[PDB]
């Protein structure tokens, strides 16, 4: 059953579910703009996605608006602190492919399952916005997709890594957010599935082999 999205008890909990998605839109902006600087050639595709995330973070914000919740940045800036961390270390090193899996595969993921799964259950004005962007993040997903999958040969080893450090904290933002997420109705093992789901065909696409796989989706433990 739709949740009341009237109550008080929803409306908290919209507060920080909003906010993080909000600051997980800006955060992906920032990041796909940041990437320009290790791939400069790449320039305007990712000027393009980075404006795609900035029309989604208007849209969220509109969607906290419309419910007459004020988004809990603070929360939400805490709760990516760590995989933002990591984006920044790596970004420092010049290692293009871990931030290519923290942001174009992890997060994207990590997106596409929380839009999908919130759909079903969102109120009529935030529906709309939401079933706008899921076809966004499968494009963005596409474009890690190809430059990892250009590149893997290079960087199989790093890839491995980079799943080894931030899978783990994925995992530990989804057990952050599950009880928020089921005040919206969201049940996290929908949440978990639908991730790995994306990020298990994500890998695929790129060139890893079951064998892989199964052992970078058991990073997650
Ligand atoms: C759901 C929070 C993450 C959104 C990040 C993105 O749109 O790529
Ligand atoms: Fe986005
Ligand atoms: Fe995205």
């Amino acid at each position: 059953a739709l949740p009341d999205f009237t109550s008080d008890r929803y409306k908290d909990a919209y507060s920080r579910i909003n906010a993080i998605v909000i600051e997980g839109e800006q955060e992906a902006h920032d990041n796909y703009i940041a990437i320009g600087t290790l791939l400069p050639d790449h320039v305007e595709e990712l000027k393009r996605l980075a404006k795609m995330e900035m029309r989604h973070k208007k849209g969220f914000t509109a969607c906290g608006k419309n419910l007459g919740v004020e988004a809990d940045m603070d929360f939400a800036r805490e709760f990516f602190a760590p995989l933002r961390d990591n984006f920044q270390t790596a970004l420092g090193q010049g290692k293009t492919p871990t931030c290519l899996l923290i942001q174009a595969l992890l997060i994207e993921a990590f997106a596409i399952s929380f839009y999908h799964t919130y759909i079903p259950v969102s109120d009529p004005f935030a529906r709309k916005i939401t079933e706008g962007v899921v076809k966004d993040e499968y494009t963005h997903l596409n474009y890690g997709e190809a430059w990892l999958k250009a590149n893997l040969e290079s960087c199989r080893e790093e890839l491995l890594e980079a799943n080894r450090e931030n899978l783990p904290l994925i995992r530990r933002m989804l057990d952050q957010v599950a009880g928020d997420a089921a005040v919206l109705q969201m049940d996290k093992e929908d949440l978990i599935e639908d991730f790995l789901i994306a990020y298990q065909e994500s890998l695929t696409e790129i060139g890893f082999n079951t064998r892989e796989i199964t052992r970078m989706a058991a990073a997650a433990l």
